[PDB]
């Protein structure tokens, strides 16, 4: 209700400026008061009690660092190479359908523009929803060695797909991403109570046509929405490139595992079953800080993904408030390798971490509400009264 | 004729003479044995009680329990009015219409309702004191409770991908019927409390009204006479199963099995973990400023479930184990089934949820043989369509609800129970599609990650001075704000 | 500074009648709003961070009971023996220092009338720093078959302890309990926050003089104050009686391990060096419901004390107080066994319990500060405005 | 001399000129390598900062770290008025007179104050904001500063009873001295923040002046030189650390080394955990509206601890160490000691809490003979006696503490180190009583519980909808109140 207002007083003129933006986020805090109703519920939102899209995050907690000290660290190189092509950072954008809600008078090109505008150009995958044609988006993009890729929902009519690759391919994006996890939209309540004043994605998916749109195309494949040992040894089998270990930022199942978790124990089979090599696996979902992107890079991941922080750093400052989070985890990561004494992702291996708690990841018994209740702790010592 | 003065004179506990419609009964032996306490009886004695009585009982009570010599006689003309009762609701203020404001229509569409703790929400906002605290009360420090929902979180899902989940099937078998879901309503004692007028007569219909039927449970404590239930059920194809709670005087329970035999429920489901009554502290609470009895029989052995299998031709489901042992046993004399609970955190504190004694049980009886012919369910703390999919992997045939279903009927009557059924119909249909899996008969506990099942922790108690003292990080303030 | 009046509005008739007092808890909220700050302080405290004195209770939420269904309990029998005598039920009040703070008119007088009056008839030690002479004490005693022990603080003084070992004998108490706990008096924290506006204690105290005090006396002899297993089987190898397992309600060492962890792991070991049948074992602390007594009889105690709840039933409502914690009590006991499948104390033995996470006392990983902050919940239904 | 015009005009970052106590300095090739940061001499060249200089940095310093030919000249007798630059508060208002208010004894009297916990709440209160922010901050979400303490908590003990515990002896052997206590202070960089007129002077008199006496750590970045702080030291008994950060220009390094040496502290701390400044955000946040550098040499390596061995002769010990095969390194080149520790858990967040490697440690450094031959120190968290008893029944010689030291300094200057030293000198006597054992010597593991050490939870999150609506149970209501 007119509260576009206020909310304006609040972007106007009361953001911080860029430089003062410390962590990831802070973007999500501004962006929580800023955005509209309808963009917050869309971007935040998860499925039914977020207990997976909170999980992701806190799996990470679950794991602590055995660092070196007295190794030379004065030079740290944190670049590898993804699928191909040679990246500046191990991260990179994942894809946010309708990015126009935040941002609307750019929406995903901003992005585009934020990803190679500054030193640092990182990957942007686009989202077969997102509110800006790939023709644009791809336009958009700043400078030729900033690489792009396509994420694809094949649509049940197959023939508005087989189109839609050929002239992504066309349009020079650098691998498919074909996403998996969303055979159905995940109930996303938040989104649904606001609303309260499918045939574009086919729930028939199966890995043969996986294996037949490997024929239809030259691009490397890339299977977003693996959740499960067992599936990943199958996209090997199969012959992909990739596979995203993730369960897209929990909007979709409830209790799926943190992609960590499922990264920790893949691992270890993928090498035991000689296939580690075959495969690059990538994993996203809560990921906000530096030590969470070498966590995961630590443990065999090939890089990591980010969907909401980007997504909010360009709905509240547009590309350029992009460019600031590539930057600030871009830091985040290189003072922890610093402080990790590695020189190198490819130092980055297993036994710089304490996997010793991984699995506990408790349910505690109810509290005690009287013995609670009736209980008063120690106290500070006081201050004279006056 | 029996004059007023003769009558309120008896105001004693061992000599109770109370009046209900107009006729004067001697319920002195009686009142230690009232299912919902003796106080009640005993506080109201020498009066005319109809109004705390006529709107809380089945219709066929009094004929059923009180010696027929009991009935005294008609009461001449009337009570003192200063002697006659008036509803029950301890505690209330005249709230009564505050709450009716809250209900009447500022309660929001139906349509609007995401999912099941919305009507417990709701609930818990109009319903009347005595009925919240009864509805939404555990024994004791309710740790059992709460603890059969927290659980379902310590089990996550190993889902499966580029499977074809075009068509998901929910339907399956209990008990012989062939259901259209995987849940069923468990018995609630007196749903009069939350819904006057209908009360179990509105579950009959919302469970059968719709496209979805759900199975009802019957309690032998509801508040509505097993025949008005039926008699309200509104499809020929839905399912009644009676629950029974078997009384010191057996031949009262052998009549009620031959009488809801005849009226055509399905099975029989005794109730054996309330031999006494579990403490609900907050009902006590609420009288004090508002445990045996021979309607439960206290002594009920195996020996006796052996001898009702003779007694009936219904299957029979032992309804309230919370042990392998006695699930083996169970077996062990033929019965059809056991449904592992704890009868809502409402009777043992710190007795199990029954997710974990499912987990435990479910291989000693594959390994046993005896896996294929003993149906389990599993109820208690089931609020989404994971929980109740968490359920049928590890083996449940079915999974069952009381209180969602008390909250809905109570805000919204049938229509809320029908409600209900959707929310949680398409919320296990819809988490079949993303765990990969097209029927029931999918469900296996390979689809479980089932590694922090005993991870149930009690931590240390922390620090009240280091925490009093630690501020953490902050976020940026805007320029303004 | 004059909340007595205050204070004496709520204890003169605004504490509710005893009929209303449904559980353990409601003593103590009770008790502390009335009693004066010293008593509260001194009653309620623990040494240092109160971690074990809350830690004996909690610890009894690491159990639950794995009940037995279609047992006949129409008649469940609660009453054991302790240390020779025959009791009515398996808990007894343990001893507690200046009852007369809370209690000023009747001191542990009205505890001894408390634990006599009723059909009910508890056990009652007697401390030697009771605020009432033991003379006293034993004479307001209501009923020759109720019982009473001494617990016995030795002096360094040895000659005022001989005297007072053999003036209570004379005075028929019916066993000694020695503290062995307190060679110090632990830091109390509250206590000397407000006491701002030993001699008494032999901190030399060995397992000899236990064997030279066994040859000065006929009673029985339980050391109170054990919480190592290799100090039980030490109680045993020296000839005691008994012993209470017992950090002194977390009054002394603070870390000090909650009795019913230490039972559960003495006892098989006992069973094992065969001295089982020869020791009783008590446990005290944290004690509040009768599950909880019962969890600690199935593991093997002979008998739980009780320090605080007793007491502060005392100080609110004197010795009818006391009778009603003793009655609550003992229906919460009588109440459970029936609802476990059990008749008779006896029957209560170690498969009556999932001890599977008894050693699940974990302490978390800090809260994460920043994400907990910028998250919101779901959000429930909402009722229409007007 | 030099025109105050010719100064001004350089306010630019690649020809920092600024003025300190009537004198110019080029501080150009200086500022990247600034250990406070470079934004504050950026920000203030081309002014006279005599104001934010004077009153935070050793005397020495000036001299010390700049080349003698950058000391430019004399300024021509002052710089324009709104180019003297005013003590340096960042985010402060006026408040420090509120806060002065709140000090100037309304600081409760020293023998109020029970443990080290009430030296925190009153530093908290009465601090300047940049001292507050910068000696109560960890690295980004501080996760291993909280987990340093907490770990302690996933210990219990494992007393003894009936032992004569008359007389206890607390003293001990800590790197060939033999000191009265088992702690000492360590290092924190910048005591005048919260004790501006001492800082460091101050806590060298509370270590010293007393019965009991505790070593001292004395930092590279202390605000007060190590001549100073040793002159201070009223006994002629106390011990005396020097801890070192060693420069890229390491003849300064060198130098540093052969003048404490002269001074006689008594033992080298090496500081290996810090070769990049970890990201104190509350600080950073501080200056929003208020990591490399030559200083910290970010290429230390095992060989150059090889080579100051033979530099020196004090004992060596490597403090930062966080990992098992750093310990066994750092024995195998016959260092003395090692300081388990991840420097107050102001550097990597996740680094693991000393108290567990230390637990994890010790058992290989047995086995593996070397145990005798390195004493290995820990910090982090300790707040209590019974968290240095911990450590010292796992196997550590001696616990350090930093912050704890800082806020008692700050609020009470040396009396608050004094009495600071006795409230945890007699937290230790006193549970060596409870435990049953009379001397250091005596503190082994088998005194610990150490089965749940590494039950280090992370939780799943909870359920917001299932806790909205619980109730719990009541307490009793008093009639009144
Ligand atoms: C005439 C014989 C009676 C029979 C056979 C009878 C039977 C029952 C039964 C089967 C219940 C269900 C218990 C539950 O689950 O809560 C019940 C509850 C109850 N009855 Fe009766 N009843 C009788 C007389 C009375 C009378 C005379 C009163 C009037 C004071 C009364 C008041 C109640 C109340 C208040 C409850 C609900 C328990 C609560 O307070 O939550 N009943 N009765
Ligand atoms: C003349 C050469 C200088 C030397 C050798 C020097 C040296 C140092 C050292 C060793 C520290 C301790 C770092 C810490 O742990 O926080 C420090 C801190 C600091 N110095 Fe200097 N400094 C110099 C010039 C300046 C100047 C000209 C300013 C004036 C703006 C200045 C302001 C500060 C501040 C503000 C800090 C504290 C860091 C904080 O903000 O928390 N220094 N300096
Ligand atoms: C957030 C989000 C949105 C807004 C949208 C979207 C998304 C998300 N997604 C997901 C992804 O990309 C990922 O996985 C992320 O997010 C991760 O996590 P974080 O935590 O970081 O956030 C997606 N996916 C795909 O594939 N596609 C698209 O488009 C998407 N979107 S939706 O579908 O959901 O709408
Ligand atoms: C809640 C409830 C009520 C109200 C009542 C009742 C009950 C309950 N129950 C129980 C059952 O049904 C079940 O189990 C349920 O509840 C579970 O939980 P949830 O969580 O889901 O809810 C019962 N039972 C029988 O059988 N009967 C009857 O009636 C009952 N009720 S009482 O007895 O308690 O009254
Ligand atoms: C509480 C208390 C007080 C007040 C006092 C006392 C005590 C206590 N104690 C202790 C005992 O008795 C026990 O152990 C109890 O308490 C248990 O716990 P609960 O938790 O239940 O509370 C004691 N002890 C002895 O022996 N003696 C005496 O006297 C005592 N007291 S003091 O010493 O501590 O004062
Ligand atoms: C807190 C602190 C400050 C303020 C400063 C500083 C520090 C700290 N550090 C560290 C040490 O000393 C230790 O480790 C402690 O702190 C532990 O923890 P607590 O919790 O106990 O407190 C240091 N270190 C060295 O070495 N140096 C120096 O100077 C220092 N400082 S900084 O560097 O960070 O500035």
């Amino acid at each position: 209700t007119k509260e576009d207002i206020a909310r304006k007083e609040q972007l106007k003129s009361l953001l911080p400026p860029l430089d003062n933006i410390i962590n990831l986020y802070d973007f999500e805090y501004l962006a929580s008061q800023t955005l509209t109703k309808q963009a917050w519920a869309y971007y935040s939102s998860g499925a039914n009690d977020e207990v997976t899209h909170r999980e992701n995050h806190n799996a990470y907690h679950r794991i602590f660092f055995k660092p070196k000290i007295l190794v030379d660290v004065r030079k740290v190189d944190i670049s590898t190479d993804m699928l191909g092509s040679h990246v500046d950072v191990p991260f990179y954008v994942s894809a946010t359908a309708l990015c126009k809600l935040g941002n609307p008078l750019e929406g995903e090109k901003d992005v585009a523009r934020g990803c190679g505008q500054g030193v640092t150009k990182v990957p942007q995958m686009i989202s077969t929803l997102a509110s800006c044609s790939p023709e644009e988006i791809i336009e958009a993009a700043p400078s030729d060695k900033q690489i792009q890729w396509y994420q694809l929902y094949v649509n049940s009519d197959r023939k508005i797909t087989d189109d839609l690759v050929k002239n992504v391919e066309k349009l020079g994006v650098k691998a498919l991403f074909v996403t998996v996890d969303a055979p159905s939209l995940g109930q996303r309540e938040k989104d649904m109570k606001l609303k309260f004043s499918s045939k574009f994605i086919d729930p028939s998916l199966t890995w043969k046509d996986i294996e037949e749109l490997k024929k239809k195309t030259k691009l490397p494949i890339v299977i977003k929405g693996v959740q499960r040992t067992e599936d990943v040894i199958k996209a090997a089998e199969i012959g992909v490139s990739g596979v995203v270990l993730s369960n897209h930022g929990g909007r979709q199942l409830d209790f799926s595992r943190a992609p960590i978790e499922v990264l920790a124990e893949t691992m270890p089979i993928l090498e035991q079953r000689n296939l580690k090599d075959k495969l690059e696996v990538f994993v996203d979902g809560g990921v906000r800080r530096g030590t969470d992107v070498l966590k995961a890079l630590c443990l065999g991941a090939k890089g990591v993904g980010l969907g909401r922080p980007f997504l909010y750093a360009n709905s509240c400052y547009g590309r350029n408030g992009v460019e600031k989070a590539i930057e600030i985890l871009r830091d985040e990561i290189e003072m922890s390798m610093r402080l990790l004494g590695v020189t190198s992702i490819a130092e980055l291996k297993p036994d710089l971490l304490d996997l010793s708690t991984l699995k506990a990841r408790t349910v505690g018994v109810p509290n005690d509400v009287l013995y609670n209740e009736v209980y008063e702790g120690p106290t500070l010592t006081e201050f004279e009264d006056a």
